[PDB]
This record gives C-alpha cells, structure tokens and sequence, in this order.
C-alpha cells in the first residue's frame, strides 16, 4: 500500500454537434466509486455523417475508449478510504475506413 | 477539508484509420499525479478523405475533456494532495466548420 491524503476540495461540447461520428451522453453512476457519476460517449450512428448531411455506411462511427483511474471505495461503503483503479470509458467518437 | 485516504497500487493503432487520426504527446508535471499524461495532438488540420488525401474543407478538432488530478499540497509533498481539474486531449473527431 502506497497511502496517501488527498483533500476533495477542488479549489466546445456544442461544436462537437458538426462531427461526422457524432455522439450522445450516457450517465454512469457507481456508488462505490470516486467520481460517481461519468459521462460516457455514445456513437449516434453506425456510419458517418457524409458532405451532403446524410448518414453514410461506407465509413463507421467508432467510440474512442481511454483508459481512466478512478478510486474504488475499500473496504466496501468505506466513505472515506480508497484504492486506485484502472477502467475504460468512451470518451467521443471518431469516423474510421473500414 | 475533505480529506480522504487513497492507495496508489492500482487494482486493474486501431484509430490509425480514423478520418481525423492522432499522435501522443507527453506532458509532464513532477507536482502532479499522475505525472506523465499522454495528450492527443490532431496530425492533420484536415480530415482524410477516400483516397487517402486530406480535404481542408473539414477539421480534424481534439476532443477537449476535465479530467480530475491530484496536486502535491503542500508544494513537493510526495504523501498529501489536493484534487484539481485540468483539460486534456483524449482523441480526435472530424468536424464541418461554420460557415
Ligand atoms: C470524468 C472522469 F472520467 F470520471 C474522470 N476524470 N478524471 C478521472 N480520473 C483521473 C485520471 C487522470 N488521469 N490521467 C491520466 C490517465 C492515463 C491512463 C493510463 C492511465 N491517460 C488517459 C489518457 C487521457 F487522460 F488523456 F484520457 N491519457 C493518459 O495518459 C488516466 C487518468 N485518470 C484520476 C481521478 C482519481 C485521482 F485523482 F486520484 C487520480 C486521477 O476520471
């Protein structure tokens, strides 16, 4: 165990509307861990949206995943211990060539 | 003062062909954890068409997100820190411009 003290206290979204792999919010919410709730990407379409404004199904919407820490509560419902942990959250969407 | 105990042992290519793809750029900071965070910079201020040729009449934009780090508090503490937000680059999409 590597303990340490970390005091809580913390002292564009609309533009991303004109991607051609547009995407939606999804709330995620886990009451054992630190931060509860995140926003996660969902892809609005299989395919990309194309120069004339229409859906295309010869390139694909795909959901860019990065790895996140988040701090999982231990022991269980402890509010106020934690250990590190690594999981993986879709971020945006990006437009792929098959 | 909200203070918590945290354990720092953590438990536990393909958008190469991305339309608007990106690099890894390092960004360090030795008062910050995590210190070193790997930031998306665009490779192209256009997008990637069918040939394989990049078109300026589209952007290739970073996808800006908050992230959560831990700031040393006091300055070069290595046990105590204070939770802080920063913006970083997560990927890359590609978008119509305004007209
Ligand atoms: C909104 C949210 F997704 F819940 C969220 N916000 N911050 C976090 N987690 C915070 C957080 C910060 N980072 N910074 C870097 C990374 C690494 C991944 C290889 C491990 N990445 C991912 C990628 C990107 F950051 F650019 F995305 N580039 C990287 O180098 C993950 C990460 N996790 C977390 C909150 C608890 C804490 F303070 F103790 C510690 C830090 O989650």
């Amino acid at each position: 165990p590597r303990t340490v003290m970390v005091n809580l206290n913390i002292h564009s979204s609309d533009y991303y509307n004109r991607s051609t792999s547009p995407w939606n919010l999804h709330r995620n919410e886990d009451p054992e861990r630190y931060p509860s709730v995140i926003w996660e990407a969902k892809c609005r379409h299989l395919g990309c949206i194309n120069a004339d404004g229409n859906v295309d199904y010869h390139m694909n919407s795909v959901p860019i995943q990065q790895e996140i820490l988040v701090l999982r509560r231990e022991p269980p419902h402890s509010p106020n211990s934690f250990r590190l942990e690594k999981i993986l959250v879709s971020v945006g969407c990006t437009c792929v060539t098959p």
